[PDB]
């Protein structure tokens, strides 16, 4: 066999992720998914993508038919959010860790893929201190979860803008945002910062009327996220836009102010 199971990444959620050796490739360590015709879509759509071999994508080294072999990269964000001393993260280093992280998704945006699911632990940070999206294209924690989502409205592009925001958060305070145990407690807590928005930005046709929520005001971000700029805080609000129609584009944030 090309590959030697050595260790259990962890997940289990789609399936089982291994760390292995690539035998036939001088002992490099990969990162191995094991797992109709949607899932036959799912994968040329990944073969597709890496033939662009994006930087700020993790690599797909091949499809074994069925596994899939991924580079393995040893470090995630939360490690690097843990481990980084205080004070914490040097400003320069959160604007360049971002600007790689829209790159990605602005590929992926422009190919018409949504992550659904961007997290701290499926963003990768290679020991060159690149950063590679996981764990995507292939079909617990809510806190970075888009409001349409959490209401079941929409599910398009904006979503992973929302989660962008929710991150860009984390990288100053290094202690996650939005920490709700259910998805009305999740939309809970984003409507206590960002306020209850207007009667014509919530979607109509969807379970939770807007009158499930009560005194939501909109509380100053500085408050909540210290030692921003007032670049960063503009970006940050244009992220967290609770119409997802009026949130920005990877696209368009890539060309914010706040990055020059
Ligand atoms: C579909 N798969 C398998 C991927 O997209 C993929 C390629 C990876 C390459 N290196 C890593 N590293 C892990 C990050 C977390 C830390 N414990 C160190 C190990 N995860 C990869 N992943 C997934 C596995 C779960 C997180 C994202």
């Amino acid at each position: 066999q090309q590959y030697e199971c050595v260790a259990e990444i962890g997940e289990g959620a789609y399936g089982k992720v291994f760390k292995a050796r690539d035998l036939k490739n001088g002992g490099r360590f990969v990162a191995l998914k094991r797992v109709p015709l949607s899932t036959i879509r799912e994968v040329a759509v990944l073969r597709h993508l890496e033939t662009f071999e994006h930087p700020n994508v993790v690599r797909l080294f091949d499809v074994c038919t069925l596994t899939l072999v991924f580079e393995h990269v040893d470090q995630d964000l939360t490690t690097y959010l843990d481990k980084v001393p205080e004070p914490g993260v040097p400003t320069e280093t959160i604007k360049d860790m971002m600007f790689q992280l829209l790159r990605g998704l602005d590929f992926l945006h422009s190919h018409r893929v949504v992550h659904r699911d961007l997290k701290p632990q499926n963003i990768l940070v290679t020991s060159s201190g690149q950063i590679k999206l996981a764990d995507f294209g292939l079909a617990v924690t809510l806190w970075y979860r888009a409001p349409e989502v959490l209401l079941q409205s929409s599910y398009a592009t904006p979503v992973d803008l929302w989660s962008v925001g929710c991150i860009f958060a984390e990288m100053f305070r290094r202690k996650p945002l939005f920490r709700g145990s259910s998805d009305v407690d999740q939309l809970g807590k984003i409507l206590d910062v960002i306020g209850l928005p207007g009667e014509e930005d919530w979607p109509r046709d969807v379970a939770l009327p807007r009158q499930a929520f009560h005194s939501k005001s909109a509380q100053p971000i500085e408050k909540f996220v210290t030692d921003i700029d007032e670049l960063g805080k503009d970006l940050l609000l244009k992220c967290l836009t609770f119409n997802p129609a009026k949130r920005i584009s990877a696209y368009s944030a890539l060309s914010h102010p706040y990055f020059q």
